[PDB]
């Protein structure tokens, strides 16, 4: 029998306010009749569930509980360098950092996780991340499912490695990222989500060290796509199939109101990653989906300069490990960009403090789908972005710019970026 998929807690700002994110210990169930000492956010594995609303002003207080150096980051958070972590802002055990993040970018489905320098992937793998949700006007607008817990969810997927007691271990593969074999969402193995009669929002995330996802529904139906690393799409989305990979996140709206269960699916022991079971009574007459998301389809500028980010089969970018005291690239606040990414070995390419569009995938054009604002891609050959740096960076509190697939990046596959305002 499957377990109930756990909804982590929901830590909105605007009605404590501070947020108090504590690092610390475990005990948590990965299995029936099991548990393991694990790593998150107030007590539980990974952490709560965090909303903010564009044009808030939120005081974040992290403290560390954790038995070493620890740096947290918002992957996709925009905001100047010295507000985003990772090493220039390094908490040591006991140690607390307490920024005030102003947001003002629009609604999206970001999160938050553990960058520490060579150590990124292990912190990460222990259950050191969670959901970041960023709120505004258009989005609590549009017809759409918005209550937590309720008709909104948080689906954070996971691939791990645990033994016979119920532990996750971690042994270093190295060459390569990280592989396991046991789907994890939200912590518990293939969970069911009980959900009403009607439309279901699914805030889908991809928490894996270098696992990529091609899921769909066990049933053929389609599969209602809505966003969008960085925000909404200009339009719904209709697919068969969806690729996510690491450090991705997808909305995607799913119509429960036949009534018939339905499960999502994408080596691996198990197949099932979520399963949605109808709970009751009908709406009625509930409704069909939106034409159109965003409001204006506002779209790309003109770049004045051209990247090439190479990456390939070795540690590092351009064949240059990351260092602290290099400045790889230096571009200028409010101006577009055209990076041209390539990767022989495949893997998740990742920009802070920026959003772009993938412009082409191989000479090819990118899925309906991936035409949205984004801030991390799936590189298997080359890749066309058009980047905008509406953010500033200082060259000792700069961006980075790194290889998706954690085993690499605490490896060397980091580039630093410097924003010049303004």
């Amino acid at each position: 029998q499957q377990q109930p998929l756990p909804v982590p807690p929901l830590l909105e700002s605007r009605r404590g306010q501070p947020l108090f994110m504590t690092v610390q210990r475990a005990h948590w169930s990965f299995t029936p009749g099991t548990r393991a000492s694990v790593w998150g956010i107030n007590g539980r594995y990974l952490g709560p569930t965090i909303r903010v609303w564009k044009g808030d002003d939120v005081k974040l207080i992290y403290s560390n509980r954790l038995t070493e150096n620890v740096s947290m980051t918002v992957a996709g958070l925009q905001v100047p360098g010295p507000l985003m972590g990772g090493p220039a802002r390094m908490m040591s055990p006991n140690a607390d950092w307490a920024p005030v993040l102003p947001i003002r970018q629009n609604a999206a489905t970001l999160w938050y996780h553990a960058n520490t320098p060579n150590r990124t992937a292990q912190q990460v793998y222990n259950g050191l991340a969670g959901m970041w949700l960023v709120e505004d006007e258009v989005s609590k607008s549009l017809p759409i499912p918005n209550h937590y817990g309720v008709d909104d969810f948080p689906v954070i997927i996971q691939d791990k490695r645990l033994d016979n007691f119920g532990t996750p271990e971690y042994n270093e593969p190295g060459s390569g990222g990280f592989v396991g074999d046991t789907l994890l969402v939200n912590g518990v193995q293939s969970p069911y989500v009980e959900v009403s009669r009607g439309w279901v929002r699914l805030r889908l995330l991809n928490a894996s060290n270098s696992r990529r996802y091609q899921l769909q529904m066990n049933d053929g139906r389609p599969l209602h796509v809505i966003s969008g690393d960085q925000g909404f799409l200009p339009a719904p989305v209709s697919v068969k199939q969806l690729s996510l990979a690491p450090g991705e996140r997808r909305e995607i709206l799913v119509d429960m109101s036949n009534g018939d269960e339905v499960s999502i699916t994408c080596i691996l022991v198990s197949t099932l990653v979520l399963t949605l079971r109808p709970t009751g009574l009908l709406p009625l007459v509930t409704d069909s989906l939106p034409m159109r998301l965003l409001p204006t389809e506002i779209m790309a500028g003109s770049p004045i300069r051209s990247r090439d980010i190479s990456l390939g089969d070795d540690p590092g970018i351009n064949g240059q490990l990351w260092d602290v005291n290099r400045i790889d690239v230096t571009a200028q606040q409010g101006t577009w960009e055209r990076w041209t990414v390539r990767a022989d070995e495949p893997q998740a390419f990742h920009i802070e403090g920026v959003m772009f569009q993938i412009r082409n995938v191989n000479g090819a054009m990118p899925f309906p789908e991936d035409r949205g604002w984004k801030d991390t891609v799936w590189v298997d050959g080359q890749v066309e972005l058009l980047v905008y740096f509406g953010q500033p960076s200082w060259a000792h509190f700069p961006f980075y710019f790194n290889s998706q697939t954690l085993e690499m990046a605490d490896r060397g596959s980091i580039g630093q970026l410097l924003v010049n305002p303004v």
